[PDB]
Formats: structure tokens, sequence, C-alpha cells
């Protein structure tokens, strides 16, 4: 394959496309013999050169990595998420879909096809692996063999056209809670709220409208509510006609937080929109209720964090204003006005990719992990694992050294009823000087001493998005 | 896996064990659209940590790489050669066989098992892939799927216990010509000569004895003769009992060249042994007859080339005396004495891994390729591809640059009846600074301009041994 000689396709961003199997990877330290399950993660990775001759990172085809940890060893299986795009392009021997979220650039042969790359999450639910991209229904896959099933529309009961890549699991029921924005077509202001039962059946789909179409990438869930931030990374057909990146950031628009009842009978008038000044947030650590209030913890930045989705008024990217710090947004459902009850920065540590012990989804919670950017460290940039204790305020940091960077952590519980945060953190480390990757395993509440085990891969993973652990019994692997 | 922190298992020698599939690898330049077939090569690569806690390179399990070149692209498939050793150790979850060519160090559970790692050649013949190790019958594999069949003993017609990893194909018949040394058991002086017809049936097996047991790694074949050099890298049960490496070099023993009739009716008295002073040679570029003479071209060194098989009298390794240069050994079957007719250095270029256009096997020939060690080049060591023209004397060199090294080249003919050397050279390049490998494709008689195509692998291969091209119709791949 002849790929462009551009930054998105070179160096750390060289196309990989490795499908492989390796058991018993070379490792150092002690892999807890308690562990029996697998960590799934996804990397965008282009099957073919892009039609335009360049592209962005968020547009590579989804390649799924599984790290099966058992018997004190770690194995790898890596396979493509075989979306309709993947299959059509594979059969044609070339790219047929064009630029990111831009159907105007697709070959005529694939008009009316799902454009999903399934490249944003590798999530386990209802005995399936969900390879997820927020512009289409989720793909599903067999978590044991990693074969692909297809797109999931729940027996026709899902009528929305899209499904999130940030599903939540409510611990009170085991339901998956999801959204789909642009639900009636590209750039529409319609959103669906979905709840799926543990058996994988759609329970309900509820439609509503938002203040403006924008990237609704993530959200929070509480017992009673969907908690939906409205942040003006906006897109439009006009942008696409003009050849611009689908999204761009508008610093002149307000930010909202919508509190939407988790109810099949939802009506637009049931929703409360709280309003604040322009800022940027993408991911949700967790949300929870307290009295008549809703709290959501997000990495908040002063301005846009996506250089590839630029300022709509032509301003150059501002890295300093893109620094994000975990911040609690609180709204009171009993309040008179639409003002937030409070906005409170929770740490001065800059970071992103927030995670919790997912058994605390929607509940008051003590611990949060993030990828941290510590710009004071020497470097030759997400260079630390960070843990925040909301009860005491305490912070832990672990630095991966001067020639490495880190990918999103994932929490592994010791047992179903173990206390919050009792378990391990796993995360990919990019060993950039060695052009390879490690899988690191930490004691989840004692990270400063470093990983208790380091699993070496004999090749490099690419930049990853989201990932998750599941125990073996949830994914068809050996007890 | 916990591997030793020793040079044989670290850095470039880190265990890989990658089984993978990647079509349409990222590449630069122009892959000739004429090419339609595959290059197979083998790397020793340990499935498990060694029993002793250290080992040597020549003892890793054989991992087979196939580069399928077609339609102007290159694909990779990499799979283990599943020897009985591989299978037994895989089932046990640990190493059971011990040190190199040393049955005394094996677990009792595998007494009486073939110790083959099938790690020395990946050769195509009779519709099969032969994964070869000279201490046992060859393994065979499906060249299309790369599944393993098992060990080949030709319907019981092979009674020798071993088979070479340097088979030759006689162009006059299409027969495979092979030897097996230590044919009646470890360290014995018995050798078999075998010829196999193009259909894969054993034609004959002929037994003879050699002046002394030694590493009989390679040999030449002419129309009438097996041409067998006797070089004193010697082994013995006593060495093994004393815990020494199986082989060690004895500078006090003479070197012989045996001329053995290619005849099922061979008797010991039919053989002529020519004798010369101590020196070292391992590989054969080619052998051929002229009148009553036999010529064989070998990389000759003054002393041992294997530091891991040390001088039997305790001398430290001498790298200067290990420099090998292509040299013609000529013997006259009509001569009165046992002296060589002549020994003539053919180049001052130092190198090894000699190859020809294999359609010239056993015949007078014009071209030879080698891996060259040019110690005058900057380096931050096999660093050049070398081509010798025996007709004009001309030499070509291509240097892979200051941070790379090269593996064995293989010649690809343009067509069955194309002239000698009309075609391409393929070879793996170790891009050590990038911890990855390239496959290089050269115009076989115009190498100084560099490769016409460079195929990037998204991972590193390990040190390789021998490899071969076959056209698609010889290996079950698409026309
Ligand atoms: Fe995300
Ligand atoms: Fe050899």
């Amino acid at each position: 394959a002849h790929f462009p000689d551009t930054p998105a396709f070179t160096g750390f961003n060289a196309p990989s496309r490795i499908e492989c199997d390796i058991p018993n990877l070379v490792h150092e330290g002690t892999i807890p013999p308690e562990l029996n399950g697998a960590f799934f993660r996804v990397q965008p990775d282009p099957q073919f050169p892009p039609r335009l001759g360049d592209d962005i990172s968020f547009n590579g085809d989804g390649m799924i990595t599984r790290f099966h940890i058992h018997d004190g060893q770690c194995d790898i299986k890596q396979r493509w998420a075989k979306t309709n795009k993947w299959k059509l392009e594979n059969a044609a021997g070339k790219a047929l879909f064009g630029s990111y979220r831009n159907p105007l650039t697709d070959d005529e042969s694939v008009k009316g096809e799902y454009r999903s790359t399934a490249n944003t999450n590798a999530f386990v639910f209802a005995g399936k692996l969900w390879a997820m991209k927020e512009d289409s229904p989720s793909l599903t896959m067999d978590p044991a063999t990693m074969e692909t099933f297809g797109f999931e529309k729940f027996g026709g009961k899902m009528t929305g056209q899209t499904f999130t890549a940030h599903p939540k699991v409510d611990p009170l029921t085991g339901n998956m809670v999801a959204i789909g924005y642009a639900a009636s077509g590209l750039c529409t202001d319609d959103v669906c709220l979905y709840e799926i039962s543990p058996d994988g059946e759609l329970i309900y789909e509820a439609w509503f409208k938002v203040p403006y179409y924008c990237m609704m990438h993530d959200f929070g869930v509480t017992k009673d509510y969907l908690v939906l931030h409205i942040v003006p990374s906006i897109g439009s057909w006009d942008r696409l006609e003009k050849g611009l990146p689908h999204f761009g950031f508008d610093t002149t628009l307000p930010v909202y937080l919508g509190i939407i009842p988790r109810r099949a009978d939802l009506k637009q008038e049931d929703i409360r929109w709280f309003k604040r000044e322009n800022c940027f947030a993408s991911h949700v650590m967790n949300a929870f209720q307290e009295g008549t209030k809703v709290h959501v913890d997000v990495p908040e930045a002063e301005n846009n964090m996506f250089p590839f989705f630029p300022d709509v008024h032509g301003a150059p990217f501002n890295p300093q204003q893109a620094m994000s710090r975990l911040t609690r947004w609180t709204v009171d459902m009993a309040s008179n006005s639409d003002e937030f009850d409070s906005v409170t920065r929770l740490t001065e540590t800059a970071g992103e990719f927030p995670r919790i012990d997912d058994r605390m989804t929607g509940l008051p919670y003590r611990y949060g992990w993030m990828l941290e950017m510590d710009m004071k460290r020497p470097v030759e940039l997400m260079n630390c694992l960070f843990l925040k204790d909301h009860q005491t305020g305490a912070e832990q940091h672990w630095w991966c050294g001067p020639t490495s960077s880190l990918q999103e952590p994932a929490f592994i519980p010791r047992s179903k009823d173990a206390p919050e945060g009792d378990g391990w953190i796993v995360q990919v480390c990019n060993r950039l000087a060695d052009h390879k990757s490690d899988l690191l395993i930490f004691e989840a509440l004692d990270i400063e001493k470093g990983p208790v085990a380091t699993v070496h891969l004999p090749f490099a993973l690419r930049f990853g998005l989201h990932g998750n652990w599941a125990n073996a019994e949830e994914i068809g692997l050996a007890a």
C-alpha cells in the first residue's frame, strides 16, 4: 500500500493493520493469579490509503486488541472490527468512503451505507463485544473468537440512526444506557435515549431535541437521569460543502447541561437545560444525584481541545487554553433560574480519559483515574497515570518516563462485592524509544510504586481510544 | 513468560512469537507486477524460556514467515513450524527439551523424541513447505495455509535418522538431493545420501562413512556427485557429558573434500577423499564439474566462525580469522595424490550466506550473491548485498546504511527459461533504529542503485536462517 507521507500516517502513526495471536507474552513482574478475563481496547488503523490523500486520526478503521489475562500470563488476540465499510473496501481493494463524518466525499457506490469505522470503544455487554462509533448503530462481535456479527439495531426496535461509543451500565439494574445524536440524519438536533436490558433487548427508545447540533460524544447517567452536556464543537452540511472539517469550535456559543428523565414516556417539556459560559468538555468521569441536585465530573478546558476541528472564526489553536482539569458541574433541579448551582475545579492536575470503578456508575464515588499531562516532566503529552481520592483530596501520580506515553486506563475489580477501587488498573504504555508497547498492571490504589507487572508486546500499538475489562465468564473464555 | 536477561533473549534477540496475517503491507517504490509467488524464510524464536536459563540463537523454535507478492503488493503470513517438540512443549506449558544438540539435558518425558526445531530452512519442493533442521527428518507444512503436517520419512523408505537443512534441486531431473549426517544416532560417522523425485517419493538412500563426525551442514551437488566438505567443528558425547557446547572447533585436524557418486549402488570404496590443511567453511555457493574435475565455491575462513562452538583447546574466539571470503576448491578425480588441484580466492569481499540462481545448481555458472561484511562502513555486521560476476570478475555492492543489517538474499527468476540471473533478489533488512524490518526487492543484476521496492513490516523479524522463493503455482496460491 502507498500511504501519504503526512503526520497522520507516519512514525507513531504508521499504519499497522496487524491481526495476530500471541499467548504468554514476555513479561516482567507478577501478573496477579486472581486475574481471569480480558482487556479490550481499540485503535483507529487505516485498512487502505485515504481517498483524499490525507486524513485525521479519528478516521482510521477500528482494530480491536484483546489482552486475555489468566494463570499469571497475558495473551494477545488482535482482529479487525469488520464494519460494512471495512467489508466493502476490502472487497473493492481500495478506499470508498472519504473524509471524517463527510458523506459528500464518499464514492457513489457507497451512498446509503453506514460510514462507521467502529473505532472508538471496545465494550462488553450481554455476551457481546461492541465495537463502537457514534455516527451509526454499534457493531457487535464475538468476544471469544473476535469474529464480527454486524450492526445492532435490536430487532428493528431501534429507529434512531446512531448509537454512542460511550455506553454506561447502571449497577442498579445491569441495563446499558446509551444515546444516539444526529438520530434522524446528519447534523440533526434529534437525540435518542436508549436503555438495553442485560439480555441485550432494547427496553425503550425516547426521542428529544437539543439546543443545537454538536458533538455529543459522552454523557452521564444517574438513577433518574441522562446528564447531557452541550458543548459547541459544531458541524453542519454547509461546513462539509465548503470542504472544512465536519466539526469546528465556536467560542461564542453558550454551554448547556441537560437533565433528561430516564423514562420511556419522556417529553421535551420534561427536560431542564442549565446554561453557562462557553468552555470545553468532552468526557465524563461519573455523574450522581444528591438531594435535588445532579453532579457531573468532567475534564474542563477553557477552549477547544481538538486542533483538527478548528475554531470556526479562524483563530489558531491554543494549547494552553486546551488544558483540561477535572471539574464538578452541579445543577439543582429545584433551582429557579437556569444557572448552574456551582462549577468547582477538583484538581490542578491536567488530564483526560477519566475512569472510575464502573460499579459506581451513577452513584456517589470516591476514586477516579485519569491520564495526566505533566508538562514539568522531562521529555525527549500524556505521561502519567493519575488517581484522585474525592474523600481525602489525596492525589497519586505515576510517570512513565521521558521516552514514553500512556493510553486510557481501565479498572478491574477484585470481586463483584469488593469495595470500591479494590482491584487493578491496566493500561497500554507506548514505549516510543523501542517502537513497541507494554501492557502495565497496577494495584489500583497504590500506583506511585509503579506497575506490579509489565507485559511486553513485540510490536507497537497505535493511538487508542476506549477500552474495558470483562471477566472470563462474561466473554465466553475459560473459568 | 519470564525469559532470561541474557544477550540471546534481549534487544534484537527479544523473543517475538508473532503469528499474524497482514495483506497489502505499507510499501515504497514499485513491486514488479510480474511477481506472483512467495518468499519463505525462517527465524529461530523460542516458544518457551530455556530449561537451563540461557541458550544460543541456533536453538530457537522455527517460526516461518511467508511474503506473498502478487498484483504489485506484498502480504505476510507468519506461523510456527509445529514440530513434535513444539507440540509437546505447548501441551506441557513449558520447555521439555534442553540445550543445543544435547539429549542429556532433556526432561525424561521426551527421551526418544525428535528434538528438531525446524528452524534452519523454509524450502519448497513437491507441493510442500519443508521446515528443516539437520538433526531429524524434515518437517513438512502446507505452503498455502501454513498448517503443519509432520515429519517426513517417505513411507518408511528413509531409514536414516536425520535430514539436511540445505537440500539442492538438480535442474536436469527436478530431483531433490539431500544428506543426513549422524544418520545412525548422535555423533555417528554414518551419512546418508538421498534423492527425492519431483513427486516427493524417495528414489534411493545410500549409506557411507566420513573421516570423522563433524557438523556437515551444507554440501554441493553436481550431475555425478555429492560434494561433501569435512570441516572440524566436531562434537561428541564426551563433550555433552562435560557440559560443553555440542560442537567445538579443532584447528589441528585436516579438512577433506569428499566426492561421492550420486548412485543408489554407492559403496565406500567408490568415494575419493581429498585432503588439505585446517581451515573453516560452512556454506556452498555452487558446485560443478569440468572435465575430470570438480569445483566447489565456498566462503572460506582461516579459523572457526562459530563463537558459541568454541576452540576445543580453549583459545579465545578470533574475529579476524573468522572472516570468510568466497573461494574455489578444485579437485581432479584423475589425480594421483589426495591433494586439492587448487584453492583460489575469488574475491577480497568478506561475506557469507551465498546464493545463486538455483536453476544453475550443479552447473557452470556466472552469478553469485552474498551477504557482505564491509568493516570500512560507518556503523552505529552484515551490512551489504554483494554480487559477483565470475565471467568478468565485476563486483557490485549495496550498503543498507549505518543503522541496519541484512539477512540472506533469495533469487527470483523472471521466467522458467529466462537467462541466468534475469529476475530479482529479495531479502529482509533489519531496520535496527526503528525496531522493525523491511523486505527489499532488487533488480538482481543492478543492485547498486538500491531496491526498486521496500516493503515495511510493522514489527521486527528476528535473526533469520535460510529462505526461498516459489512461484504461486508451486505452492497452491492463485494464478
Ligand atoms: Fe471518548
Ligand atoms: Fe546454513
